[PDB]
RNA sequence: GUUCUAUUUUGUUGGUUUUCGGAACUGAGGCCAUGAUUAAGAGGGACGGCCGGGGGCAUUCGUAUUGCGCCGCUAGAGGUG
């Protein structure tokens, strides 16, 4: 865990993969690749109950955490990229994304560039459920 | 022109042919003011340039979903009021 690229010369890019249904809250730090990645703290298991693990406060203190543990490994800015439950489900965020990328702002970490990843399907399979929906 | 035929007539007795009245057929005529309403804000059809998620056949693309293979890091992950 040395970063050789010197701190005050630029500055050592990474990426956090925000996923943020209605349920749950992840926050997951991989390289420019994505292939390898570094931190991954979810909003679950820092609040030990299953309805609020979705919520915008367990959220926002798993956003310092993944940020403290980016920051003695030498990363000082992050890209982030939104993602929803996408596919057939639904597409907006959750109430944690915002909280997400916003406490890691607050708690001294740099913002890269922000793009939504949801897996939006160009024509998608039936969405889960009957005709007449969820009654 | 052809065929048969009512016949009036051959003075009467007898055959015949026709003028003659009828019916039918065949060829050359003359004449018609020589014979055709319209093209329906009806329809049918032809033609010209289009037009259209019309139909059928083949071909091609796009995510997403599911499952699998490999790599990374992990204690939770799904789901609900």
């Amino acid at each position: 865990s040395l970063g050789p690229q010197v701190a005050e010369g630029e500055n050592v890019f990474g990426v956090c993969h925000i996923f943020a249904s209605f349920n749950d809250t992840f926050v997951h730090v991989t390289d420019l690749s994505g292939k390898e990645t570094i931190c991954r703290v979810t909003g679950g298991m820092k609040v030990k109950a299953d309805r609020d693990e979705s919520s915008p406060y367990a959220a926002m203190l798993a956003a310092q955490d993944v940020a403290q543990r980016c920051k003695e490994l030498g990363i000082t800015a992050l890209h982030i990229k939104l993602r929803a439950t996408g596919g057939n489900r639904t597409k907006t965020p959750g109430p944690g994304a915002q909280s997400a990328l916003r406490a890691l702002a607050r708690s001294g970490m740099k913002i890269g560039r922000i793009e939504d990843v949801t897996p939006i399907p160009s024509d998608s399979t039936r969405r889960k459920g009957g005709r007449r929906g969820r009654r």
